[PDB]
DNA sequence: ATCAATATCCACCTGCAGATTCTACCAAAAGTGTATTTGGAAACTGCTCCATCAAAAGGCATGTTCAGCTGGTTCAGCTGAACATGCCTTTTGATGGAGCAGTTTCCAAATACACTTTTGGTAGAATCTGCAGGTGGATATTGAT
């Protein structure tokens, strides 16, 4: 009963899927520089992965959400005919 | 190598045309204050830029062949720099006096500015045809012989 989801608006939000009705009376809200091609949680839970379109790849604890663990930057640049990276 | 001839740089050095100093003004720079005008930070919309992968068309990196150009040599003219000489167009240096550069007066001719009223020049949606492209064949052009 937690969600996430992901969005060209340079930010990408969590949610939780039972209590919020009230359009954008979301849980929680961390932003990027640019936008987000994937928002991608673990097995275990607690530790969400986050792919931007130029260059950067950034991870998101459990443990306040708002601030990073850490970057691992590496370049997966988007373009129109091919397929965005995961 | 050397030594005579001409041209060139360098120490002494002086009176003045051009450079600098100095008065006395007033036509430009700032202050104060105000009235007017802007460039750039938030929203929004619609072209069109980032530059992968198959499939296919046509251009180039390579190698091969040889004729005709480069660029070196030798040389018969020829023509243009040096120069003396005279003399004669210009250099300084004055003097006149006519008239254009330039200034001032002022107002008749030409224009901004602010308003209202036509209007035609410009997007966008329906019609056209000259030329791209194709097809094909006669004559002009290179070149072997």
């Amino acid at each position: 009963w937690f969600l996430a989801t992901a969005s060209v608006d340079q930010t990408v939000k969590i949610w939780d899927l039972r209590q919020v009705r009230g359009k954008a009376s979301f849980l929680y809200s961390l932003p990027h520089r640019h936008p987000v091609n994937a928002a991608c949680f673990s097995p275990d839970g607690a530790r969400l992965l986050t792919t931007d379109q130029k260059s950067e790849i950034r991870v998101y604890s459990a443990s306040q959400w708002d601030c990073p663990l850490g970057l691992i930057p590496h370049p997966h640049r988007h373009f129109q005919h091919l397929t965005p990276i995961k």
